[PDB]
């Protein structure tokens, strides 16, 4: 047992103790009133939560039947008739208030990190200011060509390339009145303005307003602060340093404001299947909000002198969101009298919201998240406006339990399910006074696309999906809906993760497409990645881009509804086989770390040994594609078995560097991980909206139980 009785609820003792001892003290909430509200909110909202999941089922059955016995006009008309495609509401503007500047105004990189990893969470929180020299020297952005490779010790030829890259950036972002930063010799602050000594005549900024401050003596600054497109750049001056001595102006480093916000993830990047796991997560979220999390500690605020003369302070930390789990799953951290597990989304709202109160107070711990008095919650995997409204009502009720003013808890709406995509305007409307972002992505949305039209026929390959008509319309449609609902100057419009964590030259070259499309934020896989992607927001004036796009409708419903069916016999046998192996090793590589080790986010080599940093949604797309090919006779169940068999020892070799790893091959049926992977495929077509959590959670729980005996 080991549970506590609170009305109809039976709470895991480890959760009960954590909340009473760690979470509640200092919030001024009566403990007995807190738990009374938990029981009340759970009893009150559970039936509607269940009603909504049943409605997903009802709609998908109808669509399944439609396809089995079968143009856009009939299809569209059908979706409208069944309650899937809802009417578009009249124009409106969001009324969200109490929102920090990092979100309403500033455009820049956004980091996403598993909350259960204290070390990563700390680095993410501290990633708001990152070294441009480290990011350039340490990655392939500066070509590792002959003579410029990074060896065991510092290479000066490589470093001199790092320095020129940075000077080229400075010229491009904060131009001098005449000449370049490349030829500078010194920096002084004379009568409130920045003076750059060149080797002949000195010069000022072409736009004097880009000078934001300095440190050290005004006559010999230890650093110079600049600003461009709302993001700070800091030039550190120190000829008495490893790098500065070679620098013809004494510049030690260039620091960029990078990850201006971070999402602390409880959902797809973590493996948390029971009370003990949820508490580890909650404890870290609590450490972050208190400002006392340590593993390595949290950065404190940064002090500067204003150009005129007075002292000011800039936040030393990423502004934090938390991503709660979605509406589907239950978790036995709380069960009812009958033994039935409570919905995890309801619990996340209550517990992560309580904890977040600590981030709005200084002692007791030392640090603050939101100055403006908001709590930021990302809600994933919502399907349409009724599900958005339910979330907003959940937050309203939690706010009541916690004694917060209404609309304290803001919502970040992930557009990652088809029924949200096609009803986007109504979804934003349903959250008009709470919404602080919308964003798109590849993995979950493509998995939902596949599952929704499972019965329509064979889908194109996973690589091909990235450039299909439906997904390009999807991306444009999301921005369009945001801007037209007033997001510019008010709420973030965000795009998806760059997964290839080692291919930084490739990221810098191509991810710039995202701000060019009017996204004020985009996801990056690491602090180093945040620093490099920040370069893009200096080249692109996102605010100006968004102003350009307002009033334009770039996507039609037809384009959105365009199912990615393959053309008649698109593939040769070898291409069919490559795709199967690709998807089988995608599944195995991720599942083996999840089930065996409880790791939901890590650098995982793919079939071409490219390091990818993906979350659980990689399981959704890969298992759905294989289920689809199996459903329509593209491949056979023997083909799947054979592929899983071939790829397993390949995955084993990929995990050679791991101490705790236990190999799947040659004995597959003895491996819960392998069996989990096989089940995800063969049972894929039957999972609700193709979600993988039901199978995954069961298999990890099975692993944890066997390991206890
Ligand atoms: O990859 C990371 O840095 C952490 C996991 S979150 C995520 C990864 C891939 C796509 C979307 C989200
Ligand atoms: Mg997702």
């Amino acid at each position: 047992t080991d549970r506590v009785s609170v009305g109809n609820l039976r709470i895991a003792r480890v959760l009960y103790d954590f909340v009473n001892n760690e979470a509640l003290p200092g919030t001024d909430i009566d403990p007995d009133s807190f738990w009374a509200g938990v029981d009340k909110v759970v009893a009150d909202l559970t039936p509607q939560n269940q009603a909504l999941l049943n409605a997903r089922d009802e709609l998908q059955a109808q669509i399944d039947k439609w396809h089995r016995r079968r143009d856009m006009d009939a299809y569209r008309q059908f979706l409208t008739e069944i309650g899937y495609l809802l009417p578009e509401p009249d124009d409106f503007t969001i009324t969200t208030s109490g929102v920090d500047a990092e979100i309403t105004t500033t455009a820049g990189p956004q980091l996403v990190v598993p909350v259960l990893n204290a070390r990563f969470a700390l680095n993410a929180a501290n990633a708001r200011w990152g070294s441009l020299y480290d990011a350039l020297y340490g990655t392939d952005v500066i070509p590792e060509t002959d003579g410029a490779e990074k060896g065991p010790t510092y290479n000066k030829v490589r470093g001199d390339k790092v320095i020129a890259y940075a000077r080229k950036f400075l010229d491009d972002s904060v131009p001098l009145s005449s000449g370049s930063f490349g030829d500078a010799t010194g920096f002084t602050v004379q009568d409130g303005q920045l003076v750059v000594a060149l080797p002949d005549k000195s010069t000022g900024l072409a736009n004097p307003g880009q000078f934001a401050g300095y440190t050290g003596a005004a006559e010999s600054p230890t650093s110079v602060l600049l600003i461009n497109h709302g993001l700070h750049i800091e030039i550190l001056i120190d000829p008495e340093s490893q790098v500065g001595t070679t620098d013809r102006a004494g510049v030690k480093d260039v620091i960029l404001e990078s990850a201006i916000t971070t999402i602390m993830d409880f959902e797809d990047s973590v493996a948390a299947v029971d009370a003990a796991d949820k508490v580890l997560g909650y404890r870290n979220w609590l450490g972050l909000n208190k400002g006392d999390l340590a593993a390595r500690v949290l950065n404190r605020d940064r002090n500067y002198t204003a150009p005129g003369g007075g002292q000011f302070t800039l936040p030393g930390r990423s502004l934090m969101f938390v991503r709660n789990v979605g509406h589907l799953m239950t978790n036995d951290a709380i069960v009812d009298t009958d033994g039935s597990e409570v919905f995890e989304g309801i619990m996340d709202a209550l517990f992560t919201g309580l904890i977040a109160i600590h981030g709005l107070k200084a002692s007791d711990g030392p640090l603050i998240n939101s100055r403006t008095g908001s709590i930021y919650i990302v809600k994933p995997k919502m399907h349409g406006p009724a599900e958005v409204a339910f979330t907003c009502e959940l937050f309203s009720r939690v706010e009541d339990v916690l004694g917060l003013p209404q609309n304290t808890m803001k919502i970040g709406i992930m557009d990652e399910e088809r029924r949200t995509t096609v009803n986007l305007k109504a979804c934003i409307k349903a959250a008009a006074d709470r919404v602080v972002f919308i964003n798109t992505g590849f993995l979950d949305r493509t998995g939902d696309e596949i599952h929704t039209s499972m019965e329509a026929g064979p889908m194109v390959r996973k690589g091909t999906m990235k450039s299909q008509p439906w997904i390009l319309a999807y991306e444009d449609h999301n921005v369009d809906a945001g801007l037209a609902a007033g997001f510019s100057g008010r709420a973030q419009v965000g795009k998806g993760m760059w997964t290839m964590t080692e291919l930084m030259a490739d990221m810098v070259e191509t991810k710039i497409a995202q701000p060019r499309a009017g996204a004020s934020t985009a996801w990056v896989p690491s602090p180093t990645a945040a620093t490099l992607h920040a370069l893009h927001y200096h080249q692109v004036d996102v605010a100006a881009v968004q102003q350009g796009l307002a009033g334009k409708r770039r996507a039609t419903i037809e384009q959105l509804l365009t199912i990615p069916l393959a053309k008649e016999l698109a593939w040769a046998p070898d291409e069919i086989r490559e795709e199967v192996d690709n998807n089988c090793q995608s599944i195995l590589g991720y599942v083996v770390r999840w089930v065996d080790q409880g790791v939901g986010a890590s650098k995982v080599p793919d079939i071409h040994d490219v390091a990818l940093m993906e979350d659980r949604a990689t399981l959704r797309i890969s298992s759905q594609l294989l289920a689809n090919w199996l459903r329509h006779g593209v491949i056979t169940s023997a083909d799947v078995r054979a592929s899983l068999e071939r790829m397993a020892p390949l995955v084993d070799r990929q995990n050679a560097g791991d101490v705790a790893y236990r190999p799947m091959a040659p004995n597959f049926d003895d491996s819960i991980a392998f069996l989990a992977a096989q089940e995800l495929i063969l049972s894929g077509a039957q999972q609700p909206n193709g979600y993988t959590e039901p199978i995954l959670h069961r298999r990890r729980r099975e692993f944890k139980a066997r390991a206890a005996e």
